[PDB]
Order: C-alpha cells, then sequence, then structure tokens
C-alpha cells in the first residue's frame, strides 16, 4: 500500500521533486544567510572619493534602492521554486491523499497481497484462499462499477504537464531578467543628498547559474510526463485483455476486466507480470469449483459420512445427502452401503470412481441435474438394481437412464405431460420389474409398451389427470400387479379386463359408485387383491359373490349403509376393510368367511354384532372404528388368535373378563377407552399388560 | 537484508563517496562563513597611504572584485563536488531503487536467507523444506526470464568511469587556475575614483590544498571501478555453472543457471561463496525426492500400515496402497505380509528392500507405472507366486515381468488388442499355471502357447469382443480349465474339442442358441462341470446324456422352456442350477439323480412338485426361487441332509411342520414369507430359528 504503487517514471519524477526541493531550501538558506546588497551613489593621480555619510544613511540607501530596483523574481526565485516543487508533490500524492480513491486502492492493494500470497495459486497452478474468493468477487463488482480514480489520475497528469510547460515559459524569459550589478534612480536625493545610485546583491550571479541547472531539472521532469502521457494514449487503458493466462492456463473464463480493473493490471505489469500472473486465477470460477470439492473432501471424511449412514425405506444402506455441490471423494471410499440418495445437487457428472462402489443397486435423485462418466455408466448399467428420481421440469432428467438394463425397480416423481408425456423410449429396461410414476399423465406412454414384455409391478399414481386413452393398458398383459390411485375414472374403464395375469388391483380416490362391470371381471379370476380407496360406493354389485380369489378387500371410505350378505360367497377372502362406510348392520352369514383374519369397519355407524362375527377365529385385527355397540360377548374367547382389536369409541361400560382368555391380544393390541379398561378386573388386567 | 548485496568494491564506493559528501559541506561552510575576498586600489623614507574610502565602498569593492577577476571555478568548487556526489549516490542507489529489478532482488533475498538457514541441507550434505522446495522451484522458473540486472549494473559502473573520467579531464586543468593574489582593473572609477585593484582571498591557498586532497579520492574511486569493469569484462558472467558442487557432493544435478541467475551467484560469491553453496542443494531434484521420501517415512508409520494390512481375496496377508507417490520404508520394515496391492502410484522404483521381506506370494498394480531395482527383480523372480496387473494405455505395464519364471497366477486388467493382443513372449515364465484375462480382445496370441507347455488353467474374460480365431488355444496340452466369458461367441468353437484334459468348462454371456456339438464333446470324457450362463439355448439335444463325467449345470437366465427327460440320463450330477428359465413343471424323472446336492430354479414357472424330487437325499440345498408353486409336500421330511431351501415367491399359504425334520435345514437356511413362516407350530419355529 505504500511501495508497489509507483511506476519507474513516478519514482523518478518523485526523486526530481526531491532534487527540486533541495535546491529550493539551499536558495532559501542562502538568501536568509547572505541577501545583502551594496549601494554607492552614482554620479560624481587618482585619490579616494570620500562620500561623507554615515553608515545608518547605506543602509537606509541598501534597503530602499533593493525594494525600488532589483527585480521581484531575484528576490523571490526560492520562494517560488519551494512552493513550486511542493505543489508537485503535493499534486503528486492527491492520488492517495484523497480517501474516496485512497479506500478503492488501499482494498485492491490488500487483496492483491493476500492473493498472490496464497500457496493454494500455486497449488492450483501445480483452503483458507476459498475466504479470499469471495473478498475478490465482492471487490470486483464494488469496484468495477468506478473508473473515477482513472479519470482523475489522467486529470493529474495533465495539470502535472500544464504545470511544467508554465514554469518553462515564465522562468525562460526571467531568468534573463536578474543581473549582477542593478542601477537605481530613486528620488531620495535632497534627503540624502543623492539621486542615482549602483547597486548590487551578493546572490544574483550564483542565482543565475542555479537558476539555469534548475532550468535542466525541470526540462527533464516535463520529458517524464510526455511519456506517461504517449503512455496515456497508447493503450487504450479502459480495457485490458489477458490472451496469455487463458492461453497458458487453458481456462477459458477471466476474459477481460473493466476500466479501471484495466488500469490496475497494467500499473501493477509495469511493476511486475508475475503479480498479474498471479492474481488472475483468484478470478478463475474453476477454480473455485476445485476448491469448493478440495474443502468438501476434506470436511467430508469416510467417517463422517459412516455418522450419516442409516437404513433405506427398502431395507438398504443408505447416505443422505441434502445439499451438496458435488461428490466427496471419501464418499467413494465406502462401497458397502446399497442404496444412496442425492437431494438438490445440482451441476454434478460422476466419474469412474463408482467403479469402487461395487456393492449398490440402489440410487436416489431428488432435484439433481447430474451427469455421468462412460465408465460410470457401464457400471451403472451392470450393477444398479433400483433407481429412484425426483425431477421436476426434466432438466434433472437424464437421457443416458434410458439405457439402463439391470434395473428392476424405478420411481418417477416429477410431471411429464403437464399433455402427452415426454417420455423417451424404455427398450434397454431388459431387467425392469418395478416402474413407479407420479405425475400429470393423461395418456399411457408408447414408450411404456417398450418394456412391459418382462414387467412385473407398476405404480401410477396421478394427481387427477384421467387416464383418457387406454389402449396400452390393454397391451400390458405380462404386468401381474397394478393399483390406480386418483386417476379420476368414476368407473371401471374397459382396459382393466383387458390385463389377465393380473392379481392386485386398486382404484384408490377414484370415485366408484357402482363397479358393477364385475362381469368382465368373472374373465379375471386371479384377482387377490381388490383396493377402492375413496370410491363412492353406496351400491355394491352383487356379482363379484361369483369371484372365488378374492382375498383381501378394501372399499375404504364409501356410502354404502347396509351389506348384501350374498357378497359372503367369497369364501376366501382373509383381510376386510369396509372403514368410513355408512353401514349399520352386520348379517349372521358373515360366519361364513372363516379364512377372514383382518376386520376394520371405522367410521361407521355400525350397531350389530351377531355371535356369528367370532364364528371366523383367524380374524385376528379387527377394527370397528368409533361406533355404538354397547355390550362385549363372551365369544371373545372364541378368538384366542386376536392378535389386535380397535373399538375405540364404542359404548361399552365395563368390559368383562373374557379378554383373559385373549393371550395373542395385549395391552397394546387393546383400543378401548381406559375407563373401560378400568372395569376389567385383575387377572386379565394383570395378563393383558405384563406376562404376570 | 542489504549487507550481502555490497561486494568490495561497492563498499569502498559508498565510502569515498561519504568522504566527497563530508568534504563538499566542509568547503561549502567555510566557504559561507569565512570566504570573503580582501581587496585594495592597486596603482598609486615611507609613510601610510590612507586611501579615505569608508567601510561601504571597501564592502562594494570586495564583492566587485570577488565576482570579476576570481576564477569561476575557484568559486563553484565546493557546489562542483556537491553536485558530483549526489550524483554518485544516486547512481549508486538507482540499482536497488529500481523497483521492478528490486522485487526480484528481494525475492531472491529471502529465498536465500531460509535456504542457508535450513538445517536440512547440512543433514543431506553429510520436515518441512519441503515445502520449501516449491518456492525454490518457483523463483527459479520465474527468474530464469530476466538478464536485466546485469544490464544495469554493467550501465551503473560504465556511467560511474564516464564520470570519473570527465572529473580527472576538467579538475586537472582547472586546478591551478585559482590564485591566492588577482588584480582587477574594473571601471569602479567615477564610483569610487579608482580603476585598477589588487585582492586575495581566505580560502585560496586551502582550497588548492582541499582540491588536491579531493582529487586524490576522486583518483582510486576510477580505479576501483575499473577493477570492477576489469572484473565484469574478464569472466563472461553471462553463464555459471558449479562444477565444484557437482563434483563435491558428487551429484550430476544442478546443472547451469540463466544468466541473471548466473550474476546474481557469482555476487553471492563474491560477497560468500558458502551462502550460494548451500543454496545450490535446493536446486537438487534428487535431494528433494530425498526429503519427499524423508517426510512420507515421517507421515507413514509400520502401525499405521498393519491397521491398514487386511486379508486379500486369496486369504492373504495384503496391504492396500491406494493413494501415494513413492515407496515408504516403514512397508520395508513388515514382512509378515503375503500379498500387495499398490493403486494409482506413478514413477516409483522398487528397491533391493523387498530382499527383507521374503513372505511374499502375491502382487498387485492398479495403474501404477513401477520399476525395479536388479535385486529387487531377483527376490521377484524367486519369491513372486502370484500377481495381479491393472493397466490402462500400457505404458503403466513394465516388461520386465514378462522375464519372472516362479509365479504361479497372473491377472491382467486392460485391452491389449488395441488388432493384434499387445503380448510379448511368455517363455521366461517357468511356472504359471493359473492365468486371468481382462481385455476386449478376439484372438488368442500366440506367446500363451509358451507357457500351455505347464499352465494349468486359463481364463480370458473379454468386455465383449469375438474370439475369432482359436489356432493357437488348441495347442494348450496343459490346460485343464478353460473358461470364456462374455465372448460372443454364440456358438461352440471346435478349439475346445481339441483340449483334451478339459475338466471344467465356462460359456457366459456368449449366448449360444445350438449346442448339438454336445457329440463332439463326447470326445472329452473328463467333462467334470459346464457351465452355460446367460445364453440363448431353447432345449437340450439328448447327446449331453453320453457324458457321464458331468456332475455340475448352470442354466442362469437361458432360454430353456422345457426341459427333456433324458438330462436324467447322468445320475453323476450334483449341481443343477436351471434358473431364470422358462420351466412350467418337472417331469419325476430328477428323482433318479440321487447324487444331485444343490438346486435351483429361482424365476421360472413350476407349479407342482414331482414328488420323486423327495427322493434324492444328497440334495443339501435347494433354491426353488420365485415361481408358481403352491403347496409344499410333507416328503421334504425325506432329505434330512437339506440345510437350505429357497421357495420365497410362491403361492404358499401353510408351511408343513414336516421341515422340522430336516435339522439341517434352519431358519437360516428356510428362505420364506414371515406369515407363511407363521404357520410353522411354536415347537418347529423355535426349533429351526433357536436351540428353543
Amino acid at each position: 500500500a505504500f511501495r508497489v504503487l509507483k511506476p519507474w517514471w513516478d519514482v523518478f519524477t518523485d526523486y526530481l521533486s526531491v532534487a527540486m526541493l533541495m535546491i529550493g531550501v539551499f536558495g532559501c538558506t542562502l538568501q536568509v544567510m547572505q541577501d545583502k546588497i551594496i549601494c554607492l551613489p552614482k554620479r560624481v593621480e587618482m585619490k579616494g572619493l570620500k562620500t561623507d555619510l554615515d553608515l545608518q544613511q547605506y543602509s537606509f540607501i541598501n534597503q530602499m534602492c533593493y525594494e525600488r530596483a532589483l527585480h521581484w523574481y531575484a528576490k523571490y526565485f526560492p520562494y517560488l521554486v519551494l512552493i513550486h516543487t511542493l505543489v508537485f508533490m503535493l499534486c503528486s500524492n492527491f492520488w492517495f491523499k484523497f480517501p474516496g480513491s485512497s479506500s478503492k486502492i488501499e482494498h485492491f492493494i490488500s487483496i492483491l497481497g493476500k492473493c498472490f500470497d496464497s500457496p493454494w495459486t500455486t497449488r492450483a497452478l501445480s483452503e483458507q484462499a476459498k475466504a479470499l474468493f469471495e473478498k475478490v468477487k465482492k471487490f470486483r463488482l464494488h469496484v468495477e462499477e468506478g473508473d473515477i480514480l482513472y479519470a482523475m489520475y489522467v486529470r493529474q497528469t495533465v495539470l502535472k504537464v500544464i504545470k511544467f510547460l508554465i514554469i518553462i515559459a515564465y522562468n525562460s524569459a526571467l531568468v534573463s531578467k536578474v543581473q549582477f550589478t542593478v542601477d537605481c534612480n530613486v528620488d531620495i536625493q535632497d534627503m540624502t543628498g543623492y539621486k542615482n545610485f549602483s547597486c548590487n546583491h551578493t546572490m544574483a550571479h550564483l542565482f543565475s547559474k542555479l537558476s539555469f541547472c534548475y532550468l535542466c531539472f525541470v526540462s527533464i521532469y516535463g520529458l517524464t510526463c510526455l511519456y506517461t502521457l504517449y503512455w496515456l494514449f497508447y493503450r487504450s487503458l479502459r480495457e485490458y485483455s489477458f490472451e496469455y493466462v487463458r492461453q497458458e492456463t487453458g481456462i477459458d473464463d477471466i476474459p477481460d476486466v473493466k476500466n479501471d480493473f484495466a488500469f490496475m493490471l497494467h500499473m501493477i505489469d509495469q511493476y511486475d507480470p508475475l503479480y498479474s500472473k498471479r492474481f488472475a486465477l483468484f478470478l478463475s470460477e474453476v477454480s473455485e469449483n476445485k476448491l469448493k470439492q478440495l474443502n468438501l473432501n476434506n470436511e467430508w471424511t469416510p467417517d463422517k459420512l459412516r455418522q450419516k449412514l442409516q437404513t433405506n425405506a427398502h431395507n438398504r444402506l443408505e447416505l443422505p445427502l441434502i445439499m451438496l455441490s458435488g461428490l466427496p471423494d471419501t464418499v467413494f471410499e465406502i462401497t458397502e452401503l446399497q442404496s444412496l440418495k442425492l437431494e438438490i445437487i445440482k451441476n454434478v457428472m460422476i466419474p469412474a470412481t463408482i467403479a469402487q462402489l461395487d456393492n449398490l443397486q440402489e440410487l436416489s435423485l431428488h432435484q439433481c441435474s447430474v451427469k455421468i462418466h462412460s465408465a460410470a455408466l457401464s457400471f451403472l448399467k451392470e450393477n444398479l438394481k433400483v433407481l429412484s428420481v425426483k425431477f421436476d421440469d426434466m432438466r434433472e432428467l437424464p437421457p443416458w437412464m434410458y439405457g439402463l438394463r439391470n434395473l428392476e425397480e424405478l420411481y418417477l416423481v416429477g410431471s411429464l405431460s403437464h399433455r402427452n408425456v415426454t417420455l423417451e423410449s424404455l427398450r434397454d429396461l431388459k431387467s425392469l420389474k418395478i416402474l413407479s410414476i407420479k405425475s400429470n399423465v393423461s395418456k399411457i406412454p408408447q414408450a411404456v409398451v417398450d418394456v412391459s414384455s418382462h414387467l412385473q409391478k407398476m405404480c401410477i399414481h396421478n394427481d387427477g389427470t384421467k387416464l383418457v386413452m387406454l389402449n396400452n393398458l390393454k397391451k400390458m398383459t405380462n404386468l401381474t400387479e397394478l393399483e390406480l390411485v386418483h386417476c379420476d375414472l368414476e368407473r371401471i374403464p374397459h382396459a382393466v379386463f383387458s390385463l389377465l395375469s393380473l392379481q392386485e388391483l386398486d382404484l384408490k380416490e377414484n370415485n366408484l359408485k357402482s363397479i358393477e362391470e364385475i362381469v368382465s371381471f368373472q374373465h379375471l379370476r386371479k384377482l387377490t387383491v381388490l383396493k377402492l380407496w375413496h370410491n363412492s360406493i353406496t351400491y355394491i354389485p352383487e356379482h363379484i359373490k361369483k369371484l372365488t380369489s378374492l382375498e383381501r378387500l378394501s372399499f375404504s371410505h364409501n356410502k354404502i349403509e347396509v351389506l348384501p350378505s350374498h357378497l359372503f360367497l367369497c369364501n376366501k377372502i382373509r383381510y376386510l376393510d369396509l372403514s368410513y362406510n355408512d353401514i349399520r348392520f352386520i348379517p349372521p352369514e358373515i360366519g361364513v368367511l372363516q379364512s377372514l383374519q383382518y376386520f376394520s369397519i371405522t367410521c361407521n355407524k355400525v350397531e350389530s354384532l351377531p355371535d356369528e362375527l367370532y364364528f371366523c377365529k383367524k380374524l385376528k385385527t379387527l377394527k370397528i372404528g368409533k361406533n355404538s355397540l354397547s355390550v362385549l360377548s363372551p365369544k371373545i374367547g372364541n378368538l384366542l388368535f386376536l392378535s389386535y382389536l380397535d373399538v375405540k369409541g364404542n359404548h361399552f361400560e365395563i368390559l368383562p373378563p373374557e379378554l383373559g382368555d385373549c393371550r395373542a391380544l395385549k395391552r397394546a393390541g387393546l383400543v378401548v377407552e381406559d375407563a373401560l379398561f378400568e372395569t376389567l378386573p385383575s387377572d386379565v388386567r394383570e395378563q393383558m399388560k405384563a406376562d404376570a
């Protein structure tokens, strides 16, 4: 901030100014020492020329004639040179004495010094520099808006030039004016009796010679200004192009700088090019990317990663990654985890280092625009078996995943149709077995036809975008598991029966009130599972009783109030859930479904419990829900296998000790009011809460 | 920081300049104080000669004849001294007062101080200085672009010489110009009534003496200059070579220097040779390597190595080396390890220190360009038995391995055809018995036949390149086990029938469909094992019944849909895997191959069991897999040897307790769904899972 700021010509001018200051102080010192004029009255074997005057009269004449005849330049030359030298020095150093410019220049000097002081600069050219990067960009944004410093420096140069010109111009004339002798014709006569006087003062001749050499100095000074002025109109210093660091280091960033930034770069280059070389990289963005990589690698230890390792949803060892700028290399040192999820980590590319991570089959990507390596791609196609993608606008969507073959589980989160899904061909997915979609697609894409030959499980849950077109749905014959959530069809589309190998069915949130297409379900006697979530059924078909293979039945959230007992002809069912309906009564013939093991009718107005319900002793989970049931029958002892019971919200007053016979049911599986449990005697409550 | 910069001649000149300044200020001070000329009017028993002129006219005459007749050199001599002295001072100091050169000089000073201060220099000539090596090399690369220092210093000496010469030139003439007495005839008559005057000034003779003494100093100054000038134009300092440190310390590095480097080093020697002596070492690359090795061994300790020591794939005590640039010596202090692996370690040469490590039979090189010591080479040839090589572009492949003799197992990782497999003569390997290749080669290279005279196992696993030519393969008389994995054969190559000693065969991922050459394979009566992984063979010709020696059958991911019964005409088989195929049911002939011990039909379409399956008790491990089975027969109690059972993915509802018959089978071997497992009784499940 005090030494590196000066180009060579500036140093030359500074030393010249010092020399001028020395000249001026020397002249002033000599003047105050011996500036004496001697005077005699002019008009008048040779002999004396006695003037019969006292000394004091001579002193008076000296003073008066000194004031009168001797030119003022001769008298004041030392002060003049001293002040003009001082004006040079002040005009030179106002470049830093001005606080507005001073702050900018000082902050630049500090940042550049810390920049070339960084050994990380050398390492990149071959840590804490990261903090210096933000200061670099802060300075570049804050100060590039300036260039006033350049203009006012130009002003300083111009004023130095013009002041040099004026000094030379007028001194060239005044130098001749001084003289050794002098002749003053002053009317002190008749008070001293003399009118004409010859005089001379000591310094005159010396000053002449002195001033002579002084002029030379000034000339030299002016020359330097010209050079600088040439340098000021020969470089167009409002812009600098590196064009060699970008050439040599090959980094195509660091294109250019602003005007004052070009100014400071050229100045420091005049001082030394190497500082410009060192200062250039901190502006490179790739350098900061590599530094971020280094910092995360230092911070992310394999121990730290193993701290965050947990189990995924699908029983695998997985590493959470919620916010990163890239891939820590230490991650590749942990190959044992079978799953991996990365969330909101943009602009990433997986190297061949994934080849280390062989013991992996599951990968997850929540809004991460990530690409691959070729060896990484081969490793994926040969090793990855499960993939989850939460994309938003297909910006995260990579094409190369369509080349994957060994994948068998796939989950899609992110709207596609937004109204035809812009889905690429699902050809290479040769080992695919599970497909999941969470989008707003209106028609089944063609690309699914590309994989259905071996697919087994699929999952579509649109946000209400009704699947208007069903052609490819009729092709999904090899498909074996199907569930529809909020597909908004309101009925059973004919394509449903197009698939025979299906065993599990759902029409969740599809508002089903009359589902009497059961006739073509008599074409599908393999339907083991039938879900009807969030539907509209107050009207149960009879034809369902013709189906034999039914094992688990769902009719959650519907509006039927009386269930026709002939529906009990599907005697193979085990899991039954008519919850959130308007049912009120239970027919006795409900005893004929001995295979039933699960029962749940929550949020319904069921009122009667026929002991025949106890007859299906396989029932282990009975969930009446909030109801109006008042009596607990003894035949609950018939349910020695009852593992769960949900009676919350009923009219049981005192619970008989019958629950003592129910070993399989304990305090956990019991859902009743605590007052109800209070009426239970000691033995039942003891065998229930503990082993007694 | 500045003393070292000054050889004797420059110090002497500085002293002389200081003496010049003292003389000059002496002269100016006395000129101001005492230097007054006295004057009298010249032309006029003896008596007094009263001139009746008061003090005033005497002062005036004094000044006038001071200026007029007294010579100008006499008056200006002290100021001449001052100007010349200050010019010498300025010129001498300008060498370090020019910023561009001075920055390099300061960086030179810093690096010289740090390098001389390093005690590791003494240690080498007898830690963190490795951080000084990069500073040394950056200094050398930067300052090898100068030579301005030499020219600048030469110009300074030249200007000093010319100033000396001109000083002598005119002072010799003008010294005698001064005179004690002086005469002046000035038209001051009618001013003081006199024209002719005699005068003299006190300092006159003094100046003479003074001048002489001053000139004396000047003279020697020039001599000093001449010395340097001769010393500057008699050695050609533009190039320096040590030629002593290279000879004394016996290191052929540190060859030469740049021109300005030469000049700097010459100046240092003139000041002090041993400073440059101690600087010389940080310039050695050998010394840099030695200090890097020393600090690496400071970081590397045998305990750290033994922490990493583990067991390899071939159950050997092995040291994983993942990121290194050299060979830690503590490694050579650990001999108990039986294997060694090195990954990504370039530019390393193994010393004879492995002679300390006799207990080695396995070695590995994962992308490591490695050279040897001759004694190390002999130790390897006599000691190594196993080696794994991972290479990318063969640059890491050191051919001296082809000379090894006693190795038993070798592994190759990388392409070779690049389309002749890049192989050298495999004749020097006198003990190879097992070979493994991972490449993209289409033809068997000749040189393998050179080791086929004693090679016992050959394993080639290309990445899909078709094994087009097999002429050399047929010559492998000693070959016993052949593997052709992923060779894209699509048909049986004839060369296999040319290998009589064949016992174990693999055809993984060759996608064969027609295998009617079994009769040709009938020539090989020793076909112990045959693999058909991932082939396209829809069905099996009956000819395979004629190979009794068949013991293991693999049909993973093949196109078989119906299995002919004649396969069960070879009861010598123990291993039988036809999983991932299209079989719907099993003929009861599976009951006649009693020797079967392993069975796997996962991902097939079996739906019922020929109870003759319960007749072959030797089947210890059963893998039904995810197929369409629905019931499990109690006859499973026959095969008590059965220890593993994989039925998951079937349509079972209740598991019979007869699985508790097979004590070998337990919950570990029992691959069942938890709901299916619950169907077992409490006693049976407790016996399976634990000791109940």
